[PDB]
C-alpha cells in the first residue's frame, strides 16, 4: 500500500503546470535583464534545482562580488531588474512576471572563503546539491510535503522546524523519502547526521553537518519537540501509511459554550494577555512571545498557581500569551519564612512588624502568617505584567507596558486564539 499512497501524495507535492510556467517566464526574463547589466549571477534556489514544493514557487538570485561594499550596487541591480520592489543581511525581494524573487548580494569565490559568511555560503550550499540531488527532486517534495501538512516545514523561528536545505541534504543522504522517514524512526536527540562522511554517530545534540561548513548544524532551528514530532509521524507513517499524513489538519470547530465547558470540566484557570503586536519582523516577534510565555510561566509556577500549560499567538493587530493553570484560587494567607531561633537581633526584627496574626515557632525557625496581594493567577499576572514587562523581550514588553489586559472565559473564547487554546488543552474532534 505504501509504494501506492506516495504516488498519490506526488499530486499533492509537485506543483502544476500553470505555476511551473509562471516559473519558467520569469526565469527567462529575470536573466534577460541581469544580462543587460552584465551582471554575474545565479540562481540558488529551490526553484533552481526543481525541489520546490507545490504552491510555494520563489526565486533566488545571489548576485557575486568581490568589493567591500556593495549593499548598494545591489540597491540598484536588485531595484532595476524587479517589476515592484521592498526590503551583511539587507537584499531586495520583490516580483517579476508574476513571480516572488530575492536578489541578495555575495561574494563570487574562488571556492571557500565565506567572507563575514552567512550569504556567502549559499551559493556552495547549491553547488553541493546541484550534482547530488538530480533524479530524487520529487523525494525532497515527498518529504517538504509531508513535513508541512504536519506543521514542521520551515526553518524560520515561527515554527522551528525542516528547512529546504535540511530536507534535500536528508534525501541526499538516505537517497529517497522512504528511506529517511524509515530511519528517521531510530533517531535521537544525540543523533550527528555527517552528510560529508557518509555517517550517523552520537553528539551533544541533533546535529547534520553542513557538507559545505563542518561547524555548522544545517538542523540548528529544529526544536527538540519538533524533532520529537517527526520521529513519531515517522513511526506512525510506517505503521500505518495513509495519505493523511501529507493533507493538512483540519481547524477544530467548536462554539464557545463548547469550550467553556471543557474549561469548567477540565476546573482549570484558563486565560490570556492581549497586547497590541509590537512592529517588528516574525524571526524577532516569536522569540521575544516564546520568551514571555516562558517568564510568566515561571512566575506562575514560583507563585504556585501550578501552570500546565502556555501557548501563544499573533494576529494582525495582538498578540496572545494563552495560559491554563490548576489553581483558579490561592488563600490570602502565606508562610513567610523567619529567622532561626538562635539570631536574636534578626528575631527581633521578623517580630517588630505589625501582622494580623501572631508568628510562630516550627523546626528551630520563625515563621509569620503574611497576606499576599494577589488569589488568582489572573492577579498575579497583572501584578507582574505592569512591573516586570522588562523581562518579556524587549519589544514585547514594552507594548505590554503601554497596554495590555488580562482575558478569560467568553471574552477569551471569541477573541481568535481558538485554535491554540484547543491545542494546548489537547482537545479533540
Ligand atoms: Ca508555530
Ligand atoms: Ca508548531
Ligand atoms: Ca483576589
Ligand atoms: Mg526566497
Amino acid at each position: 500500500k505504501v509504494e501506492e499512497i506516495l504516488e498519490k501524495a506526488l499530486e499533492l507535492v509537485i506543483p502544476d503546470e500553470e505555476e511551473v510556467r509562471k516559473g519558467r517566464e520569469a526565469e527567462e526574463e529575470l536573466r534577460r535583464r541581469l544580462d543587460e547589466l552584465g551582471v554575474e549571477y545565479v540562481f540558488v534556489g529551490s526553484y533552481a534545482r526543481n525541489t520546490w514544493l507545490k504552491g510555494s514557487l520563489e526565486i533566488d538570485v545571489f548576485l557575486l562580488f568581490p568589493e567591500e561594499f556593495s549593499k548598494e550596487e545591489l540597491r540598484e541591480r536588485g531595484l532595476e531588474i524587479g517589476k515592484a520592489v521592498l526590503d551583511e543581511h539587507p537584499y531586495v525581494h520583490g516580483v517579476v512576471k508574476g513571480v516572488e524573487v530575492d536578489v541578495v548580494p555575495c561574494y563570487k569565490l574562488k571556492e571557500p572563503k565565506n567572507i563575514k559568511s552567512a550569504v556567502d555560503r549559499t551559493p556552495f550550499h547549491h553547488k553541493w546539491l546541484e550534482g547530488r540531488i538530480k533524479g530524487k527532486e520529487n523525494e525532497v517534495r515527498l518529504l517538504k510535503g509531508f513535513l508541512k501538512a504536519n506543521g514542521i516545514y520551515g526553518a524560520e523561528y515561527k515554527v522551528r522546524g525542516f528547512s529546504g536545505y535540511l530536507c534535500e541534504l536528508l534525501i541526499v543522504f538516505y537517497g529517497s523519502f522512504l528511506e529517511t522517514v524509515k530511519n528517521a524512526r531510530r533517531w535521537t536527540r544525540r543523533t550527528v547526521i555527517d552528510v560529508a562522511k557518509g555517517e550517523v554517530r552520537k553528539g551533544e545534540e541533533f546535529f547534520v553537518v553542513d557538507p559545505v561548513d563542518e561547524k555548522r548544524n544545517v538542523a540548528a532551528n529544529l526544536s527538540l519537540d519538533n524533532l520529537a514530532r517527526f520521529v513519531h509521524l515517522c513511526r506512525e507513517f510506517m505503521e500505518a501509511p495513509s495519505l493523511g499524513f501529507f493533507k493538512p489538519k483540519h481547524p477544530l470547530e467548536i462554539e464557545p459554550e463548547r469550550l467553556r465547558k471543557i474549561v469548567e470540566e477540565r476546573g482549570t484557570a484558563v486565560f490570556a494577555v492581549k497586547f497590541r503586536k509590537p512592529d517588528i519582523v516574525d524571526d524577532n516577534l516569536y522569540p521575544q512571545l516564546e520568551r514571555a510565555s516562558r517568564k510568566i510561566f515561571e512566575f506562575l509556577e514560583r507563585e504556585n498557581f501550578m501552570p500546565l500549560r502556555s501557548a501563544f499567538k499573533a494576529s494582525e493587530e495582538f498578540c496572545y500569551l494563552l495560559f491554563e493553570c490548576q489553581i483558579k484560587e490561592i488563600s490570602r494567607v502565606f508562610r513567610r519564612m523567619g529567622p532561626q531561633f538562635e539570631d536574636e537581633r534578626n528575631v527581633k526584627k521578623f517580630l517588630s512588624r505589625n501582622r494580623a496574626f501572631r508568628p510562630f515557632i516550627e523546626n528551630g525557625r520563625w515563621w509569620a502568617f503574611e497576606m499576599r496581594k494577589f488569589t488568582t493567577p489572573e492577579e498575579g499576572v497583572r501584578s507582574y505584567a505592569s512591573t516586570h514587562w522588562h523581562t518579556l523581550g524587549k519589544n514585547v514588553g514594552e507594548s505590554i507596558r503601554e497596554y495590555f489586559e488580562i482575558i478569560s472565559g467568553e471574552k477569551l473564547f471569541k477573541e481568535p486564539v481558538t485554535a491554540e487554546l484547543c491545542e494546548m488543552m489537547g482537545v479533540k474532534d
